[PDB]
């Protein structure tokens, strides 16, 4: 079998991207986050606290003749940007861009923080991270890849992230007509539960290309491209009047400038992110300040490619026996 889902940003910042999920009988349609750093398939629901749904849709499992709670399960999640949420569960049918998956845990939010409520446009998140994070109890349950992947013409999904654009989840296929030249691949550690891998090095515009191994998450849940501060201060430095700003959290620039593309390795291939996609707009509204899409992994304690760097790039997220993961251009 195999998939097809068309994600699109939410905004014109391109701040996260949304794909519509089929959950239930008769079908429930949501749009969610899919976010390869985590591994938790959560939704608002029919459950969570009134005062804490904004505009989402809402799965409402009593609806569905197919859903069955989980008993005694549990669930709760707290993210790397400070988010949080927490519920109960439920088993349905879950379909994404034409694959289903049977007896899938649906989390069922109870409970959501205010950067979710705040957010009209997210429905919930499908974590497509490792299991070994997904954090129901008192059983741990699986990711919708890890449920469906037997079932796959190949062990594999895909990320296409468009720029100011839609672009495209693929379950079980490498759509070779959506990138150019040859994929990259590399290898990937699975300890932390993560796309884990080893950058080759990076370039700011046209300079030269420093050799030096990057360790970091490939995880589209993350907006921006955090990097370790030297890479960031070598990039920021050829950005006329950019400073890195305490009051508003990392590297601001003028909105007047003109932005170097930055390049990442992938062993001995390279991936250009062009200037433009690290234009995250003004810090607030009207403000001729702007704010950055690189920005320093320092206090994180991981370097992660987000969808600044994900988006530059056909990527393969390879669930073979030993995991890879795959860069192609685009």
């Amino acid at each position: 079998s195999t998939g097809s889902a068309t994600t699109t940003p939410i905004d014109s910042l391109d701040d996260a991207y949304i794909t519509p999920v089929q959950i239930g009988t008769p079908a429930q349609t949501l749009n969610l986050d899919f976010d390869t750093g985590s591994s938790d398939l959560w939704v608002f629901s029919s459950e969570t606290t009134a005062s804490e749904v904004d505009g989402q849709t809402i799965y409402t499992p009593s609806k569905s003749t197919t859903a069955k709670l989980l008993s005694g399960a549990t669930w709760s999640i707290s993210y790397g940007d400070g988010s949080s949420s927490s519920g109960d569960v439920y088993t349905d049918t879950v379909s994404v861009g034409g694959l289903t998956v049977t007896g899938q845990a649906v989390e069922s939010a109870k409970k959501v923080s205010s950067s979710f409520t705040e957010d009209s446009t997210i429905d919930g998140l499908l974590g497509l991270a490792f299991s070994t994070l997904n954090t129901v109890s008192p059983t741990q349950q699986k990711t919708f890849f890890d449920n469906a992947k037997a079932s796959l013409d190949s062990p594999v999904f895909t990320a296409d992230l468009g720029y100011h654009a839609p672009g495209t989840y693929n379950f079980g296929f490498i759509d070779t007509t959506a990138y150019t030249g040859s994929i990259t691949y590399t290898a990937v550690s699975t300890k932390q539960g993560f796309w884990e891998w080893t950058s080759t090095g990076y370039a700011v515009g046209s300079g030269t290309f420093k050799s030096t191994s990057i360790d970091g998450i490939a995880d589209t849940g993350t907006t921006l491209l955090y990097l370790p501060a030297t890479v960031v201060s070598a990039y920021w430095a050829q950005v006329s009047g950019a400073k890195s700003s305490s009051s508003v959290g990392g590297y601001v620039f003028p909105c007047s400038a003109t932005l170097p593309s930055f390049t990442f390795g992938v062993g001995s291939a390279r991936i250009v992110i062009p200037g433009d996609y690290i234009d995250f707009g003004p810090i607030s509204t009207g403000s001729s300040s702007c704010f950055g899409g690189i920005q320093s992994s320092a206090g994180i304690g991981i370097n992660i490619f987000g969808d600044v760097a994900l988006k530059a790039a056909f990527v393969v997220f390879n669930g073979a026996t030993t995991p890879t993961l795959g860069f192609a251009s685009k």
